[PDB]
DNA sequence: GAAGCTTC
DNA sequence: GAAGCTTC
């Protein structure tokens, strides 16, 4: 998830 | 070490 | 299997 805690996602 | 789920 | 890096 994030960043930071990508997306998700990416 | 945990913290971090939603996509392609 | 790859695709997403930054926080605590």
């Amino acid at each position: 998830t994030x960043p930071g805690v990508t997306x998700p996602g990416v």
